[PDB]
Order: structure tokens, then C-alpha cells, then sequence
């Protein structure tokens, strides 16, 4: 039949699955060669992307030959101006009508703005779009770095209407009251982007979540129960809150968040009440993810138990792991430095039954974390992450992170005087230098044994 | 009559001697977020919250705290270990908030939790179910405290070994600062 | 922006083809009366709607049902762009399936049961990607145009295939069509515009009290006998604004613990207050917050203080509405109508004949009556009648005529479900069966 | 047991799965056919998109699917 024939062919080279950008441009889609071809594309050709809600985007095409045949190689900024998420189906379309821009109106979010000050022009779009050519399309919201943060802008209007390239004639306009926040969700907010150093860690957890978490109605046709609870290893500040949120992110889970001590803070009987109305939470709000941060101040061994109530929260926390159903599409994530003063209650069948140790970040995982937190930073030539990472043997994440942000201050303090307040113009201007990163490294506080 | 001005007689970066680095070390964290607090509304660094000062008894760990707030016009807040485990059961946890809530409110501020291993001792060393109440009450106090409140917390203790590690965590507190015995040069400093 | 910029208003013919707008206004448009008109709403949605001339409409103004509505991600006061649309030709197949969570239960085929009689000589103009309402069989089933030939829009006329082949759809982003609104809110006219006038302007616009000086209302108390709608009335108002919805229920609250109950009524404040605009709706507020000589509990006492001081804690800048419900309000502590708190008292009585009319009408609407059914003369006879008293009789009655008219597996089938009619001999039987 | 429900290639070898699993408890074997189950699923079927029982019954556990589930599992007797 004619609608049966448009759902089954619904296997076109057209339709391809959403998978992570290796370089982070907000304007480049990368697809295989083999596929552009199938789909006459050529490299640097601007395409159109529909997506979900009837949302629809333009990029640049680009060939990759280490992308996927049957996927699409994107950032978290087109993920989001597409209402996508990661293993999500789009279908790429040929835009062979993309006009130069005559004027766009672009304007900031308020809550990326907020204590900015000064034109925002020269400090963040001006260097954005210089000599990019970048596809542009109404409704849009982009990230733009630097100035030790990240702002926010939406595509008020674009003349040709709808969308057009930003071209070297194309005018700007950015000025007026930055626009309140509607329905979206930060393009700041944590993703995988974000984590460093733990790869092999990050793709083991993807796998265990994905599927239940993006397909839940999958499991209800399979008589496979998948897995419930997970227990994130490893020292303090490796990131294991981080992952949890990242992985939440991603998915569109629902995040809840139980805190060892902020459960152990409470009253008696109060701490248990809050430890099942947050169970309650996520089975109602499912898919959703239970982050239980610092497990071992609730359910440590019974020989730690040295309270009577505090063994009454421990057997809790079991049952509600056992209570927990496939069906609730709830995975519970825990968290500790300290496995091996975990009850050993928990590690059974039913619930956390996969173990993940996020250990150290070797030379290379330094270097990525280093990356991370240096984002929204202007770097000196005279910068050598790959030499940082080389010295800062045994940091973990924060330790790295931390070394970022004294660098930062110590260039603010060194560069800027007397303002007295700084304007984003000359915050996107100033340079961390080696010689800060070296006044970092003296003045911080951070072992692998067979 | 006094009128609108503090004593001059009170504590000040000239009334401590033998600890000029661990000083300049302090100045260097608390300074721009007390003196310039609106200038990490602009910029998209978060500063430190929490200092841990550690030392023998009688080696002006609250005298640098003092030292401080005054020198920077920070609200002064004290809390002491005896003091709210002296209290009865809740009442400790009550007067623990109140405090953080009153430090927020007044701020720029600074707390000064001193004989800080009274409360929050490691794990090990608690003997009673109200006393990790207490312990888990200052951590999550600790994280509920956010860097645009403006307030730092200052904890001092001569058993830094006996303190929970859950203080050390990053986004409690974060630095250390060990102030040890003075040396000749910072025993004359100190005698003058 | 103007003139094709126009007001979301209510509309008094519900039919989820039709929009009604001013002659003036269609004059100035330039569009007849029988016209097909593209809607441009809100994320990035539109439909096909007839235009039709109403002299009561608004000239900036446009009637529109919560279908409409609904299928513009639009809400009442929002502001629409009205447009002509020339290649509107009439359909050679349509793809229309059904809302699985609206066809649970349901049995044999939807066509002859809903999409027959429900396009059948109507011309009713279907945009791919909509959903629509269809009243019948003791309930009420939503459909999703999943395609249309032409392409993304066309009109159903009797040459058109109405193809139905495939599993209901899984709802997605878009709320249930059969939520309650103000148009399931009868005989309380005069109380429901002085509510939506307290709360509409704080939550639709809730950052326009930013800018101007003015503190809005914080707290409401409904009075009125049990089943009178109170829990109705708050329901339809966050439905009809996006409002979040809180719901307090007095016995919940006073079934817990001692501190429970005090724990629970601060973290219901909050999650509102994180959610806003919210609309927090405390049932039975009598059960909490009783009067100080009636109740002599030590921490009863404790509870209706609390209750007072989250009043007082709550904040214009919140953007939160709490509405209190109570048919006792001489037993209510006098200390929760201070200026603060509860400032406005709504006071929804027993419905009039005419009020009692339009009751019955609401719950006879997925009903097949017979024309021996009089509903004037059904609100003649139910005098001392409240909503829940009236909405139970057309229950009543309903399951009188599935007993008198089926005998003899136990799933009955959508097409004979819709073809029984509930006559004057099963409303008189209620009748007799209630006080 | 816990590959009754499910279709096998004839390259399984369920006696030499057992020659390998030493150590393993009842649990332990039941999570390595769960984890070469839907090892299957994701290898086998790519967009569908919410599987038919047809296609289901259809698509066989290989020894490939069994290595896989070996090689990321968690699992001694003394005298
Ligand atoms: N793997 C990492 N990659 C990048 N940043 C990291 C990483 N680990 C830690 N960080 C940074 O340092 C902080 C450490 O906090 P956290 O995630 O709570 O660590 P953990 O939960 O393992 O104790 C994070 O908020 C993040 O900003
Ligand atoms: N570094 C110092 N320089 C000058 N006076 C000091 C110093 N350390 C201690 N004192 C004096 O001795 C007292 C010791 O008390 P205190 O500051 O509470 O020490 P701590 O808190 O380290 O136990 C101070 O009140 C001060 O008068
Ligand atoms: N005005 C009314 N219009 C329509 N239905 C009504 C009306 N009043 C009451 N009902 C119905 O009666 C039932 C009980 O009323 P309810 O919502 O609980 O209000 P209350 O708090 O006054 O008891 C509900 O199913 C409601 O839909």
C-alpha cells in the first residue's frame, strides 16, 4: 500500500544514526565518504538535517573515513538544535538554496550573561563567524568559548528568511535585552565531551545504559532483564559524579541524586523516608538515572555498623534494589573511593550487579582533561598541555581541573590592574601563560601499586 | 563614645609573626573573593570555599582568622567544636545551620569552625549514632554552600589526622595550610 | 505584525476544524466564510482550520477549540499568525492511527466506530503530524494524521481513502486531549473568569511583575459543598495556563508521622517554587490548618503554623499560586485569610437549573442519547444537585443502559458501543437510585 | 537452562563454554547467556524502529556473542 510503502522505505541512505563529532564545530556534520557519494554530496556542500519536533538544522557536510556508513558524526550544539540525542535517526537532505546572509539578529540567553559586560560583538560573534562561511538557521542556539566561560546566542532572525550562510557582507545585529530561556536545556551542561581519560570506562557504561535508558519499550517485546545497578570506582575528584551526570545528559534520563551524606544528615526514619521517596521519584519520572554519591556513608559493611539505625538504612537501600523492576526503566548508579568498605550485600544479583573502576588518568588522559578545562580559556603559544600532562603524574581530574583554574586567576591578577567589573572584550583577550601554569603547578595538593 | 568605627586595638595581618608564607598564602585565596566579590560574576571561575589550617595548640590558627576578616571587612562568624557538640541532640545540627545561614546572609563572610575535629571526627573515632549526624551535617552544609553566597570556611585543628578525609573533598574543603612552630627569626617577630 | 497577528480566545462551537474570527478582521484579511486558513502557533507547529464569521469575536481575537489549541502548542491569550493557503485540494489517501493510551481496552475496528461519522460530509481540513479528538462509546479516542496525499495537508472528502492499517501510536511531548479544561467546568461562569483574571496574567506572564511595581494575589480559597469542583476548577486553570501542578490533599498530609507531615508540606512548596509558574492545590485544607480552639494536638498546632509560615515564606517572585479548597470555611483558622495569604475568597455554591444544565452536558458528551432525552427537564427535577451529584447520574445511567440493551468475551466491541443509546427510562432509574 | 528460549548458531559450543566458565556459579552462567542475548540484538538488528517475534525467533547467538559476554564478565575451592 502507498503509506506502507513509505514506512518500510524508511532504509534509505537518507536516514542515518546520530554518533559523536570528533572536532567540535557547531556548524560541521560528519558523514563516510562511501555515503556522501550514495547521497551526491560533496565536501563542504551545506545540507539540510531534520531531526525531532519538527526541528530542522543546515550544516556543512564533511568526509570521514573513520565514520560509521550507516551514521553521522555531530556536536552536542546540532544533537540539540535537532531535539536528538546520541542513537537517534535523522535523514540528511540536499540544500542547494543557501543564499548568503544579507543581516541576522543574533542575542545572548540570560542565563549564560549573567555578570557579562561590554560589546558582546567583538569579544565572542566577531571571531565566531570571521571568514567560517557558517550556515545559519532561525530559532538556533549556539555555543560560543572564551573569556573563561561560555556564551549562549539564538538566531532571532536571518535575511534571506529561514536560513543563510554568514558571509563577510552579512551584518550582525546583537544588541537589546538577552533572551529568557524556553524549553531547551544548557548547551554548558555536562557531556561526554566533558570526561577525560576514562574511554575505555565511558564506552562500557554507554553500552550498559543506552539501550534501557533510549529504548525502555525494546526490553518489553525481549524476555532480557537487563542490568539495574552499577558502582563506580575510584579515587576522589576522578569524576564519577561527572560521568553520572554526563551519561544522564546524554540520555534525556531523568537525574536524581542521593547523596551519602545528605541521607545520613537527617533524622531518624527521616533519612530512610527520603532514601524511598527518591526511588519513588525516578520510577515516576522514568527513564531516569539514581546517582548515589559517596555510597559508603550509607550501606557500609556490618562491621563498620557501629549504630542501630545506621544498619536499619543499609538493609533500606537493599530492599529498594531488590523492589526495583526491569520494567521501572531506573538504573541505580553508586559511588566510592572506598570499594572494599562497602557492604558486600550489595554486589549481589539483583543489584549492583556491574562493577566500573575509573582509576588514575595516565599521560594521555591528563592531556584530554587539560583540554577540557581550558575550553573557554585564550592559551599562550608558549603553552605546552602535552608537557603539563607529562608532569602532572598521579593528579586526577579535579587536581587537573583545580591546576586550570589557579592558572586562570593567576593570569587575571598578573595581566589586569585597576578596573574598578572586568568587560568580556578584553577578558576574551588576555592570554594564560606558561609562567602561570608554572605558578599552578607549585602551589597544589594531589600511588598504583601491583 | 565609639561611633561607626572598630577598635583600632583589633586583630590585624601586624599582630601575627612567625608565619609570613602560610600568610601570604591565606591573603592570596580569601582576598579576591571577600575584596572583589562581584568579579567572579563576570568571570566563570569558582573560587575556593574551604581552608583548612592546621597546627600545635596556641599557634594563632583563630588569630589568623581574625586577622583576616578583619583586615579584608568580612563578616565574622565562630563557630566552635565544644560549643555546638556541648548542645543537646538537634540542637547542635540547628545552631550548624543557623550559622552557615547567617554567614550567607551577612556575607562577604568568613566561618570559622575552630577545634573542628569535635565535630566531623574520622569515622573510626565516632562512637556515637547523633555524633556522624553532625558529621554528615557540616559535609552537606559544606556542598550546599555555593560560591556566589560569597562565604569561606575556615577550619582549624592540631589533630589534622583525626579529621574525617570526607573534608578534604574538593568542593569542601579544597586547600590545606599547615602552620608549624615558629623559628628563631619568627619567635622574635612574635616577641616584638 | 499586524493584522495577521491574532489573540487565543475560547470557542463556543467545539469542533476541531473550525475557527471563528471576526467579519471585520476577515475583511481586512480578505477571507470568506467556508475558507481553509493555515495557523502558524508555537514550536515551530501549524494547522488547517475553516474560518467562519462570528460577530462576538474580538476583532485582534480568535475562537479556537483546545484541539486547535493543543495542535499549535499554543495556549488562551497567546498571539497566533493567520495565513491563506491556495493549495488546498482534496485528499487521495490519509494515514490517520490511533493514541495507544486512549485505546486501552478498546476493541474491533476504529473506522466505522470514530473516523466515519466523524468526517462524513464534514470537508475537514488534516495538516500531517496533528491529533484530534472523537467523542463516542462511553469515552473518548485520540488520532494522529501520521500522512496525507497531497503532501502535508488536504481535505477529507468522501473520494478520499481513509487508510488505518498499523499499531496505535506511543504519546510524545504533547499532553492527553481529553485533559481537563474550562470546558469541562460547568455552572460556576461568574467564579471561573474572576479566577482566570487572579491567575492568568501572573502565569502566563510571569515576568512581566519584573518591570512594573505591583505584588500579584499569592492565595485563593475555594468554598463550596463536596463534589461542588473545586479540585476541578484547579486542575482546568494549570492545564489551561502550563502551569505546574501541585496537589496537597489534607487527610495525605495528616496520615503521616509526626515531622513527616511537616517535611512534606515544606518539600510540596519547594518542588513548586523549582517548578513555577505552579499552582500548589491544598484539598481539604480543613484537615491541615483547622481552627485553634477545635483542635487541641500538640503537633496539629505545629502543622497549621507551619502551613502559615510557608505562606508568609513564599514570594511574588516566585511565581506561585496556591489555591486552598475547603466546604467547611467557618472550621478554617482565621489567621490564613491575613493579607499574605490567603487575600481572595471564591465562593462556588450548588449550580442553578442553568448551571445543572451545563453539567449534564459535560458528561453526556462521549454518551449516544437518544432524542426521548430531555437534559432540561433532567435540571428541572435535580435541584439540590452538585457537579459530582449530576456527573454520577449520567454514570448511573450509562451503566443502566449497557445492562438493559447488552446480554452475552467480556471485552465489548467499539462499534456497538457507539451505537447504544442512553434513553429517559435509564435517567429516570438513576434518578430513583439517588439522593 | 538459560539458552532454551534462545536460538543458537551450530558454531555454539555449549560443553566448551562449560570447559572455560570454571568458577562460575549458577548466577555467573545465567548473566553470560543474558549478556551473548543481547551482544545478539544490537549485532544482528541495526534501525527498526519495538522487534516483531517472527524476526526474533529468526536471529541466532553465535560463538562470537559468547566470547564477547566471556570477555566482560565478573566471577575457588580449598582443602
Ligand atoms: N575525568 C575527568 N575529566 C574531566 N574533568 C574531570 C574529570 N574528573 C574530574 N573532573 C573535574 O573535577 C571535578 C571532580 O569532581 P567529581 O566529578 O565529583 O569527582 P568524583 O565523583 O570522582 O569524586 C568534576 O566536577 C570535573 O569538573
Ligand atoms: N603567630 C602568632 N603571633 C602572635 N601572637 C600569637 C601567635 N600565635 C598565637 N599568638 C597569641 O597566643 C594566642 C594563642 O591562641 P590561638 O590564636 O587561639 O591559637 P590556636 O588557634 O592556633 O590554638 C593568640 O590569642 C595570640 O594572642
Ligand atoms: N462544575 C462541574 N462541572 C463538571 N464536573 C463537575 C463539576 N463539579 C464537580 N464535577 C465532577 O465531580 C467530581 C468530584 O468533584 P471534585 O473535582 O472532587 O471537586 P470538589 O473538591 O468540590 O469535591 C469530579 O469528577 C468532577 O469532574
Amino acid at each position: 500500500d502507498f503509506s506502507t510503502a513509505i514506512l518500510e522505505r524508511k532504509k534509505s541512505p537518507n536516514r542515518l544514526v546520530v554518533d559523536e563529532a570528533i572536532n567540535d564545530d557547531n556548524s560541521v556534520v560528519s558523514l563516510h565518504p562511501a555515503t556522501m557519494e550514495k547521497l551526491q554530496l560533496f565536501r563542504g556542500d551545506t545540507i539540510l538535517i531534520k531531526g525531532k519536533k519538527r526541528k530542522d538544522t543546515v550544516c556543512i557536510a564533511l568526509a570521514d573515513e573513520t565514520c560509521e556508513e550507516p551514521k553521522i558524526r555531530m556536536n552536542k550544539v546540532v544533537r540539540s538544535n535537532l531535539r536528538v540525542r546520541l542513537g537517534d535517526v535523522i535523514s540528511v537532505h540536499q540544500c542547494p538554496d543557501v543564499k548568503y546572509g544579507k543581516r541576522v539578529h543574533i542575542l545572548p540567553v540570560d542565563d549564560t550573561v549573567e555578570g557579562v559586560t561590554g560589546n558582546l560583538f567583538d569579544a565572542y560573534l566577531k571571531p565566531y563567524f570571521l571568514e567560517a562561511y557558517r550556515p545559519v538557521r532561525k530559532g538556533d542556539l549556539f555555543l560560543v568559548r572564551g573569556g573563561m566561560r561560555s556564551v549562549e546566542f539564538k538566531v532571532i532572525e536571518t535575511d534571506p528568511a529561514e536560513y543563510c550562510v554568514v558571509a563577510p557582507d552579512t551584518e550582525i545585529f546583537c544588541e537589546g535585552e538577552p533572551v529568557k530561556r524556553e524549553d531547551e536545556e544548557r548547551l554548558d551542561d555536562v557531556g561526554y565531551d566533558d570526561v577525560g581519560g576514562v574511554r575505555k570506562q565511558m564506552a562500557q557504561i554507554r553500552e550498559l545504559v543506552e539501550l534501557p535508558l533510549r529504548h525502555p519499550q525494546l526490553f518489553k517485546s525481549i524476555g532480557v532483564k537487563p542490568p539495574k545497578g552499577i558502582l563506580l570506582y575510584g579515587p576522589p575528584g576522578s569524576g564519577k559524579t561527572l560521568i553520572a551526570r554526563a551519561v544522564a545528559n546524554e540520555t534525556g534520563a531523568f537525574f536524581f541524586c542521593i547523596n551519602g551524606p545528605e541521607i545520613m544528615s537527617k533524622l531518624a526514619g527521616e533519612s530512610e523516608s527520603n532514601l524511598r521517596k527518591a526511588f519513588e521519584e525516578a520510577e515516576k519520572n522514568a527513564p531516569s538515572i539514581i546517582f548515589i554519591d559517596e555510597i559508603d556513608s550509607i550501606a557500609p559493611k556490618r562491621e563498620k555498623t557501629n549504630g542501630e539505625v545506621e544498619r536499619r538504612i543499609v538493609s533500606q537501600l537493599l530492599t529498594l534494589m531488590d523492589g526495583l523492576k526491569s520494567r521501572a526503566h531506573v538504573i541505580v548508579m553508586g559511588a566510592t573511593n572506598r570499594p572494599n568498605s562497602i557492604d558486600p550485600a550489595l554486589r549481589r544479583f539483583g543489584r549492583f550487579d556491574r562493577e566500573i573502576d575509573i582509576g588514575v588518568p595516565d599521560e594521555i588522559g591528563r592531556l584530554e582533561v587539560l583540554r577540557i578545562h581550558t575550553k573557554n580559556m585564550k592559551l599562550a603559544e608558549d603553552v605546552d598541555l602535552e608537557r603539563i600532562s607529562k608532569d602532572t603524574h598521579g593528579y586526577v581530574g579535579a587536581d587537573l581541573a583545580a591546576l586550570c583554574t589557579e592558572a586562570a586567576l593567576q593570569c587575571i591578577r598578573e595581566k589586569m590592574d585597576v578596573i574598578d567589573s572586568i568587560d568580556a572584550e578584553i577578558l576574551n583577550s588576555m592570554a594564560v601563560t606558561n609562567e602561570h601554569f608554572h605558578t599552578a603547578l607549585g602551589n597544589s595538593n594531589p600511588r598504583e601499586t601491583v
